[PDB]
């Protein structure tokens, strides 16, 4: 089940019951797809990444809480890029809750961005009505303050940017990155989680635990 909007440029699909996957398209060197999670809980939905602008993070916004007619609650920001942390401020106008590392919100604020509010320490269980997310700081990798999701009770990963899908042959913008590190933050991921069935990458399909091992090869 796949829901858009008249542009086409924001969409969402269902993973799951109620873990459904967003993906915009920025318009930049033109469009690149982003995605992110959108968590429909019994109290209210909580997303993991917002958009590339406010303007595309509002209209993300507008329509999934009149899809699920309920309100977000809760943002989880993985690092502090566009694509991740584009919206901050439309999330912060709404009451919604930024979870970030203390790190994603120390970069977030040297990259101009308003501060999210960097309450996540390595290894953090939430739990909003009957669902458990739990983040985790595997190490520097995309960047230095990546962080995967993983929600438990579907044994989905949100490998984000650190996690490149089937078709990319790239890494993408390595500026920030840490190449080297990069690996040993997968096989952590890896390591904690051995029991990974769907795998979401910050790009492209969502695919299961070869998109890892694929990631792995670019980088050897
Ligand atoms: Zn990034
Ligand atoms: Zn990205």
């Amino acid at each position: 089940t796949v829901i858009k909007n008249e542009t086409g440029t924001i969409s969402i699909s269902q993973l799951n019951k109620n873990v459904w996957v967003h993906t915009e398209l920025g318009s930049f060197n033109e469009a690149v797809p982003s995605n992110g999670l959108v968590l429909n809980t019994s109290k209210g939905l909580v997303l993991v990444d917002s958009s590339w602008d406010d303007k595309l993070t509002k209209e993300l916004i507008e329509m999934v809480e009149k899809k699920f007619q309920k309100r977000v609650t809760d943002v989880i920001i993985t690092h502090a890029h566009a694509d991740c942390i584009g919206g901050i401020k439309t999330l912060k106008e709404r009451g919604i809750k930024a979870h970030s590392t203390a790190l994603t919100a120390e970069l977030a604020k040297k990259n101009g961005y308003e501060e999210p509010l960097g309450d996540l320490q390595t290894v953090t269980n939430l739990k909003f009505g009957n669902m458990k997310v739990e983040t985790f700081y595997p190490g520097k990798g995309h960047t230095e303050d990546n962080i995967v999701v993983w929600l438990p009770q579907y044994n989905i990963l949100v490998g984000g940017c650190l996690v490149k899908s089937t078709s990319a042959k790239d890494l993408g913008n390595v500026a920030d990155a840490y190449v080297n590190e990069w690996s040993t933050s997968i096989e952590n991921v890896l390591k904690r989680y051995r029991n990974i069935n769907a795998v979401v990458p910050g790009h492209g399909e969502v695919g299961d635990k070869g998109l890892l091992l694929h990631t792995l090869d670019l980088l050897k």
